[PDB]
């Protein structure tokens, strides 16, 4: 996995984790795809570190979207979008 | 607006209420919040119509009264009918 990857996979939920809402189908099916990548202990640390990353690149992300991204999806999402996140306890 | 494959992807997570009965499950009900989300126009609102009959007759073993009863339990005012056999020309 790579930072470009991970971006391309959470393009299509910015709108939702900056504006808040709902995360769309294609939001959704970007997360599952990342998911799907962090599987091992180092694919999730490595997406993590750019998850932290995108999460700090986009304005007045909103905090509630991205904790109920998860549910909103249906995803146990393995790598949390967070702009703090210490990617070595993942 | 509104495409066949947004309605399919946003009611995937519905199917087994759908199917089986119970409770919507929360991303069962995201999904249905954006399909209401996205079907502004009445041209939007038929096109998602035609859209959701074909999803809904994709299942042979559908609970119809789960589908009308699906907005309610989610909390939200579905615009859409979800039907087998509407004719998406009464609607509005
Ligand atoms: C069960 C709720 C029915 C919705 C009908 C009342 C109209 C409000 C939303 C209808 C479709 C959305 C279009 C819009 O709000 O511009």
């Amino acid at each position: 996995v790579t930072c470009g990857q991970v971006d391309a996979n959470l393009a299509p939920c910015v709108p939702f984790l900056t504006q808040g809402g709902e995360p769309g189908a294609a939001c959704c099916s970007g997360v599952k795809t990342l998911n799907g990548n962090a599987q091992s202990p180092d694919d999730r640390k490595t997406a993590c570190n750019c998850i932290k990353a995108a999460a700090n690149r986009y304005p007045n992300l909103k905090d509630d979207a991205a904790q109920s991204l998860p549910s909103k999806c249906g995803i146990s999402l393995n790598v949390p979008i967070s702009r703090t996140i210490n990617c070595d306890t993942i």
